[PDB]
């Protein structure tokens, strides 16, 4: 195990030029930790918030949220994992050849002899599926018959949400920026389609819901959609605001939730997988759905780790559908 | 039916001197409305928000939220009520000898022979019981074994919540400004007591919840308890912010709900009794609980309508427990 490795990091906030592919230390591990050599890591929109200074982080800051790979070292007290075990896990600093995580943390042991193709699939699906599952179970518990507004409907999280909402018998009103995206959203389970580049979103939502509004809004767009979601919600509806793609929602007076008794939730994945029991619940569900092919994980493109800047530009351009994946160099 | 009556109104914002006991027209009614002669009307803290300019209202503004009385006139299209019916109802402009409401609104027909004491009881209990029922059913669905933080615990809504939370098998952590008030909260079902005037609230909450925090906070205090509730909540906890006794909560970034996946609700009673089906559900439940004295309605003091200003001063002084009621001389 080397002293140094290649990672993607940022030294400061800014545009794509601040993304660096550089030598960086391999982390040391404690008695309960795993050292994992990564093979694949998923691209997630959140990296843009850190890069732009929307979310704070101590810099130099190694990027990444999830990875799949192989345990190459373990602490003295680790019995639930073996060296050579193939794993998928949620962790920072995963745009890297080597990352560490607690053996008690959000790491799942994959079946022995898992292939590289499957490893890529798990790296592509893990974070976004866990997010979709937990947000539709706990943030707002989606019921059969619910009308649900879904923004960024053909994106990574969006395509998983489409599938889950269909499975649950919800009526999904999908919003995306092109007709070609909405076609894919439909393929993935969306019932009603709104092209935000052509149509009045609120007017269409009210049309599809008989003027009543939606039971819940799963809205990852933030600033530019806040007023639309609030207006589109039915009385007693639930607003799950879970992203900032168009910017942060400015500070608001919670009195605005009152006329329609709107419930507000601004969740993050971590808070639903924080215990071993919560992690086992959702990671087991993730595995079952993906393995049985009940959930499809659409991969837009795979890029070498050093090409993350291209992936960042692609996803932020709004051109993409599904998941972008980065191949970690051996 | 007279053309003129007496009411309590405000012409402008300010202190108690702006509360006026004034001549005012008896309202004209539409074909679907009832005219009700009031006997009793409850005091509610919300009147302070309108008087101080915290909540906007068109002035001159007649005060009141709830009353009990007798139907003295109805519109030609009304068949679900008769002249002579005794009623309990939720309506504005009820600090008055005569008020109107839609026959399709939140008004309930009381049994023939309802006594004067019962009329008083219903006017004392209606708004606060409906609030407590709906907020513990829908705003946050209280479960057996939940730890629940309760501010203003010996107040009108507070004493109802203490009783309901106990009935549901929840564990109430009651917060109030004196030991004497807390003794009453305990009598009404509180399991834990915190004197906000001399204790470290968060430290006591963490003691009582064994470090976990509360499952929900029912917090009617607003500005000055915002931070404490957020800190006191368990991971995945629900914040039911439902009053502004200390002032409005200033605008804040909803990302502050993210570290603990906190659900936020800022409900108003109306939004849970907005249609005939919802109104029937909660008003039937209110009646059973209050008529049977399963729920106790503590009356602090009864004032004549003309003396609302003393009641306003009393409740705002923080010296009161339970409900203040206004009696209208007939
Ligand atoms: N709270 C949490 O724990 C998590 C939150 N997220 C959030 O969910 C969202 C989806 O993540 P992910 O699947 O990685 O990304 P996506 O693949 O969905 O890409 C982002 C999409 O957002 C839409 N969008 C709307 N407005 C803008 C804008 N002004 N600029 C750029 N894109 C915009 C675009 O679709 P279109 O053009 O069709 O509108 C774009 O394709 C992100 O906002 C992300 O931050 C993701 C995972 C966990
Ligand atoms: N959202 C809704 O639909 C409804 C909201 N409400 C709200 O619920 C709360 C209770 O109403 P109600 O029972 O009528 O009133 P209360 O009888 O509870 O009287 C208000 C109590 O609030 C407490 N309080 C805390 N901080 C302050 C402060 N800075 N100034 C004055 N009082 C303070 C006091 O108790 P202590 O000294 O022990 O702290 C006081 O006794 C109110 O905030 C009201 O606006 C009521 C009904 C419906």
């Amino acid at each position: 195990i080397p002293e140094q490795q290649k990672v993607i990091l940022i030294d400061e906030i800014g545009g794509y030029d601040v993304i660096k592919y550089e030598d960086y230390p391999v982390p040391s591990i404690s008695e309960e930790e795993l050292l994992i050599k990564n093979k694949y890591t998923g691209v997630n929109y959140i990296e843009s918030y850190f890069r732009k200074g929307i979310y704070p982080c101590e810099k130099p800051y190694v990027l990444g949220r999830e990875a799949s790979g192989t345990v190459v070292a373990k602490g003295k007290g680790v019995t639930n994992f073996e060296v050579g075990d193939q794993v998928a896990y949620i962790s920072n600093s995963t745009f890297a050849q080597y990352s560490k995580i607690s053996s008690q943390g959000p790491v799942m042991k994959l079946p022995k002899g898992t292939s590289d193709e499957e490893l890529k699939l798990y790296a592509a699906g893990l974070l976004q599926v866990l997010t979709a599952l937990s947000f539709t179970n706990e943030a707002y518990h989606v019921k059969k018959g619910d009308y649900v507004l879904l923004f960024a409907a053909a994106g990574g999280v969006g395509l998983i949400l489409n599938q889950l909402l269909k499975m649950k018998g919800a009526h999904t009103i999908a919003v995306a920026s092109t007709d070609e995206k909405l076609k894919i959203a439909k393929e993935y389970g969306a019932e009603y389609l709104i092209n935000a580049s052509k149509e009045d979103i609120l007017r269409q939502v009210l049309k599809f819901t008989n003027g009543k509004g939606v039971d819940a809004s799963f809205d990852s767009v933030g600033k530019d959609t806040f007023e639309i979601s609030l207006a589109a919600l039915k009385r007693k509806g639930v607003f799950v605001s879970f992203g900032n793609a168009s910017g942060l929602i400015p500070p608001f007076s919670i009195t605005r939730l009152s006329p329609k008794n709107i419930t507000l939730v601004r969740p993050q994945l971590y808070g639903y997988i924080a215990d071993p029991e919560e992690w086992k619940y959702y990671s087991d569900e993730f595995f079952g759905l993906v393995n049985s092919k009940k959930l499809n994980i659409k991969i837009y493109k795979t890029y070498p780790l050093r090409d993350y800047r291209t992936a960042a530009a692609d996803i932020e351009s709004r051109k993409t559908v599904g998941k972008l994946v980065l191949e970690i160099p051996q």
